[PDB]
């Protein structure tokens, strides 16, 4: 009876500790999110009908770790203590299962669960679940939502399975707590029932400052530390993460301590991460075969809105040995013994990064020549709006291939790893342009091509698509300042211009930072005199 709950928190004990994250900390973060989630606040009714509860959020960002500390704080009987039992469905494993029953397929963890079917099924309000990972099922919403049962006995592929649990046909008293991707928000509550929602954020600011302090040991680098980061807006807010808080902290420490200056690596996002991935892989030869399997996984997974991995595929594509054990030494790619044969990614930004990577590659006729078959576009078709509205992911492709298309980065990524570019790839980009200068763009167009524009930190591809524009119009805040100054600086065909400056929500506080803004106005102020056909001029509000 009790033996299995002793044998699962001696389990808990130890994957408690996989993840980068101090005991306190984590304890802190849970502690916050129960205070937010009323499944487990402590002063919520917790009265006896069954619940539903979802967990959406960003990729990683901690609500796995959350799950866990609660089935782990039940296993402690250390908070409302209503549920006798409980279990935890990984679908990652269930994504590879057959058809089978119910009962099976929640039983199969256990030797021993088979032995009291009646009892332990029929006790629906004595348990509670667990569910994690649902978008990487992979399963169809038909499958999903057709042919429900009511028993447990009944044979079934796995999606059927699910959908009905989910559909609350059967066993209708339990209780259910899942963790997925947004996407699956829709799914569930198209497909649930009595549903509550809840989302998770991650670090905050002082988070992330005591991270610094703790990871660092000293006062004056982890200031350093933290303050290079906030240099970075997108990163900052990318920072929510703690995994990418291990990773700024990994590449600024070894920055600091190999004497590399920290700030141009901080000026991108794509950079930091390529900088991560040239020190984290150890030294050797023909890296190229791994990296290029890497970044085929990585695109394969990203085109079907996924990021794990599964021995199945990799055995029938016929990965080696070395290569997986390479990326796992790295802690490019995890694994939990939970489901051991399943690996995913560090995260998704890292993800996306690899698919750019491998639309960025050069490509062979010996893949193409095999016999296997991957649903792999091209990469006009990832840059096609159609491709961006079906698929959200592509749209941080688009930024991290343009990013890409840098030099200095394709030198340093040929030199270390010994891969090959493409020209006719970067040619595809200006084949496309994402083309703003006519009327059916919006502002939040245009501001995209600026941002992408400056992630590139080219000066001739931004010549190049900024030359096409006739006429311009910039609507600026504070955080707009800098791309926008950087690429209006090289249109030289423009005629007329309109200008609207939104109002920032302590004058001195404000000099403070008046002193740094002058050059950023002083460039796009420059715009007259540099060109020679802008007749016309407007500031509005």
């Amino acid at each position: 009876d009790n033996r299995c709950r002793y044998i699962l928190k001696t389990k808990f004990r130890e994957m408690w500790k996989s993840w980068p994250g101090d005991s306190k900390e984590v304890q802190v973060m849970a502690e916050r999110y129960k205070m937010l989630i009323p499944f487990s606040n402590p002063r919520v009714l917790p009265g006896p009908f069954s619940y539903t509860v979802v967990l959406y959020g960003p990729a990683g960002l901690g609500k796995t770790t959350l799950a866990q500390k609660l089935m782990l704080d039940w296993a402690e009987d250390n908070l409302i203590h209503k549920f006798k039992y409980a279990f935890y469905l990984s679908c990652r494993e269930l994504s590879r299962l057959g058809p089978c029953s119910f009962a099976e397929l929640v039983f199969r963890d256990w030797p021993e669960l088979q032995d009291d079917i009646p009892h332990i099924l029929a006790q629906a309000r004595k348990i509670l679940f667990v569910i994690d990972g649902f978008d990487e099922l992979g399963a169809a919403p038909g499958a999903l939502i057709e042919d429900i049962c009511g028993d447990w006995e009944k044979k079934k592929p796995v999606p059927v399975l699910l959908g009905s649990l989910l559909n609350r046909v059967m066993l209708p008293k339990a209780a259910l707590l899942v963790t997925t991707r947004p996407r699956a928000l829709r799914d569930l509550r198209i497909l649930a029932e009595e549903p509550i929602y809840i989302r998770v954020e991650g670090f905050l600011e002082e988070d992330r400052r005591a991270y610094f302090l703790r990871h660092f040991g000293d006062e004056d680098q982890a200031m350093r530390a933290f303050e290079l980061m906030r240099s970075n807006a997108a990163l900052f807010q990318l920072g929510s993460a703690p995994a990418v808080c291990w990773i700024v902290c990994t590449t600024l420490k070894l920055q600091m301590e190999k004497g590399e200056d920290p700030v141009p690596t901080c000026l991108t996002r794509t950079g930091l991460f390529l900088r991560f991935l040239c020190s984290r892989f150890p030294q050797g030869a023909q890296l190229r075969g791994a990296l290029r399997t890497l970044s085929l996984l990585a695109a394969q997974g990203l085109w079907a809105q996924t990021s794990v991995l599964h021995r199945e595929d990799l055995e029938r594509l016929g990965v080696q040995e070395s290569d997986l054990r390479l990326f796992l030494d790295g802690d490019i790619l995890r694994q939990d013994r939970v489901s051991k044969g399943c690996y995913s990614f560090i995260h998704l930004s890292f993800q996306q990064f690899l698919t750019a990577l491998f639309y960025t590659l050069e490509k062979e006729e010996e893949e193409d020549r095999d016999g296997h078959t991957w649903d792999i576009g091209d990469v006009q078709k990832l840059l096609s709006g159609v491709e961006r509205l079906r698929n959200p992911d592509l749209i941080q492709a688009g930024y991290y291939s343009f990013g890409l298309a840098n030099e200095k980065r394709a030198k340093e990524l040929e030199a270390t790893f010994g891969c090959r570019m493409s020209p006719d790839i970067k040619q595809e980009l200006l084949r496309c342009d994402i083309s703003c200068k006519g009327g059916h763009s919006t502002v939040t167009d245009l501001q995209e091509l600026l941002g992408c524009l400056y992630e590139s930190q080219e000066e001739e591809l931004v010549k190049e698509v900024m030359a096409q524009f006739k006429e311009i119009s910039l609507h600026l805040n504070a955080v707009d300042v800098v791309p926008s100054s950087f690429c209006v600086k090289h249109c030289r065909n423009l005629q007329k211009m309109s200008l609207q400056v939104i109002k920032e929500n302590a004058e001195v506080e404000r000099s403070q930072d008046d002193q740094h803004m002058l050059p950023f106005w002083t460039d796009l102020c420059s715009i007259f005199g540099s060109n020679k056909d802008l007749m016309g001029l407007a500031i509005n509000d």
